[PDB]
C-alpha cells in the first residue's frame, strides 16, 4: 500500500477496504505508525485526548513555544485558544454570513453560464469561492488566488512528508509566507470579522497567529477540496440535485455528501498511554493516522458505504474528527456547501463530464487537480 501511488490516488477507498478488511488496525513498519480504518477504532482514537494526542510535548518532545497552535494543543491548554476561537466565530452574524456565502457561490455560477468550451471546476470555482468565503469570513481582503493556491499546495503536499520528506521543505516557506500574512491581518484588520473578534477576545500572541493561519488555510484548503469533489460526485450523478430539495432533505443530502467526499484521508495522534485499538496494543510513543475518510466507508456503520442515503442517522461521520479538535468549522463548511446546491439548482445549469477527474497526488488530504465539464 503505497499511499501516493498513482493507482491509489486515482481512487483509494477499494485500497481502504482491503485493509480495513484484512485488520482495522494495521502497523506500517516503514512509516512508523498504526493505520487505522476501522470506524469504532478511529472514533476511539479521536475522543480519547488522554491516551493520543496531537502535543508532542506529551511524549517528551521538544517543541518550541513559538510553534504552539489550536491543533497541536491538548485539554487543559487548548480550551482557552480554542474558545477564544469559537467566541470570535459566534459573534459573526450568520444572517450576513450566509447572505455572503450565497452570493459568492452565485457570482462564480453566473460566470460558468455561457461558456462554450470545456471548464475546470477546480480553478474556476472550487478554489475561488473558498478563498472569498473564507477570507470574507475572516474580515480581510482576497490575496491573489493563483499566488495563494500555490502556497497552499504547498503546504498540502507537506502533509505528505513522512512520506516523502522533501515536501517538508517548500511547505515550511509557503507557512512562513502565510504567517506573515496573518501578521498583516492581525495588525490592520477591520473590527468587523473573524481576526477583529479574535483580536478582541485574547493568549499568548504566537498561539493567536498560528491559530489564525490554521483557520485560514484548513478552511481554504479543506472547503476547496469538499466543493472539488463534492462537484465530481453531482456530475456524474446529476440526479442527486433531483431531489426533494426542501431544507430537511438537503441536511441529509449535505451529511451524505460530506461523508463520502470529505476530504481529510488521515488524522494522526500520538499515544501518550498505553491503550488497545481494535486488536492492536498501541503503545505510548506510537504515531497512529486515524483513516478517517475510510472509516466512513465502514460497512458496519454505513451500509452501502460509497452510496448516498438520505435516511442514514445523522451525526455519524467523521468527517470533521470528534471530541476536543473536532472541526471548528463544521458549521461553516455545512452552511456554505447547503448554499452551493442552492446556487446550483437556481442556476439551472447542466454541467457534463468533458474529461477525467484528475487527483492531485496528496495523500493526507484528497483533492483535485483538474475536473473538466462543460457549462450548460
Ligand atoms: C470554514 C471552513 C473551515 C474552517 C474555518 C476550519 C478550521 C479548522 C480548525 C481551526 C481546526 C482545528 C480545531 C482544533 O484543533 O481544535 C479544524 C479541524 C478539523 N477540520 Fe476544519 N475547517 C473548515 C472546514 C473543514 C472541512 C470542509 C473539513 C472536511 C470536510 C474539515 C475537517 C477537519 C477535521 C477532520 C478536523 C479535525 C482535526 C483533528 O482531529 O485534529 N474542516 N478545522
Amino acid at each position: 500500500y503505497d499511499p501516493l501511488a498513482p493507482s491509489v490516488i486515482a481512487d483509494p477507498y477499494p485500497f481502504y477496504r482491503k485493509l480495513r478488511e484484512t485488520n482495522t488496525v494495521h502497523w506500517h513498519e516503514f512509516l512508523d505508525s498504526w493505520v487505522v480504518t476501522g470506524y469504532a477504532e478511529c472514533r476511539q482514537v479521536l475522543g480519547d485526548t488522554t491516551n493520543f494526542g496531537s502535543d508532542f510535548r506529551r511524549i517528551d518532545v521538544e517543541i518550541p513555544d513559538t510553534q504552539l497552535s489550536v491543533q497541536s494543543l491538548d485539554p487543559p491548554e487548548h480550551g482557552a485558544i480554542r474558545h477564544l476561537l469559537v467566541s470570535a466565530l459566534h459573534e459573526q452574524p450568520l444572517s450576513t454570513v450566509r447572505q455572503q456565502f450565497a452570493a459568492i457561490a452565485a457570482q462564480h455560477l453566473a460566470e460558468l453560464s455561457g461558456q462554450p468550451g470545456t471548464v475546470d471546476l477546480v480553478s474556476r470555482f472550487a478554489r475561488p469561492v473558498a478563498l472569498r468565503t473564507i477570507t470574507a469570513f475572516l474580515g480581510v481582503p482576497p490575496p491573489d488566488g493563483a499566488g495563494f493556491e500555490q502556497w497552499s499546495n504547498a503546504i498540502v503536499r507537506s502533509m505528505d512528508a513522512g512520506i516523502e520528506p522533501a515536501r517538508a521543505e517548500p511547505g515550511n516557506q509557503a507557512r512562513a509566507e502565510l504567517s506573515r500574512l496573518v501578521t498583516h491581518w492581525l495588525a490592520e484588520a477591520d473590527e468587523r470579522g473573524f481576526v477583529g473578534a479574535a483580536r478582541r477576545a485574547a493568549v499568548p500572541a504566537a498561539v493567536l497567529a498560528n491559530s489564525l493561519r490554521a483557520v485560514l488555510h484548513a478552511g481554504y484548503a479543506s472547503v476547496s477540496r469538499l466543493l472539488g469533489g463534492v462537484l465530481a460526485r453531482l456530475v456524474r450523478h446529476p440526479e442527486l440535485l433531483a431531489g426533494p430539495a426542501t431544507r430537511d432533505a438537503d441536511e441529509a443530502l449535505v451529511d451524505e455528501l460530506i461523508r463520502l467526499d470529505g476530504p481529510v484521508q488521515a488524522d494522526a495522534r500520538v499515544c501518550v498511554r498505553d491503550q488497545p485499538v481494535g486488536a492492536q496494543l498501541v503503545r505510548r510513543g506510537d504515531v497512529l493516522v486515524l483513516f478517517i475518510a475510510a472509516a466512513n466507508r465502514d460497512p458496519a456503520v454505513f451500509p452501502d458505504p460509497d452510496a448516498v442515503r438520505l435516511t442514514r442517522r445523522r451525526g455519524l461521520h467523521l468527517a470533521f474528527g470528534r471530541g476536543a479538535h473536532a472541526c471548528l468549522g463544521a458549521g461553516l463548511a455545512t452552511l456554505q456547501l447547503r448554499e452551493v446546491l442552492g446556487a446550483l439548482r437556481a442556476g439551472g445549469l447542466r454541467l457534463a463530464p468533458a474529461g477525467p477527474a484528475a487527483y492531485e497526488p496528496t495523500a493526507t488530504l484528497r483533492g483535485l487537480a483538474e475536473l473538466p465539464v462543460s457549462v450548460r
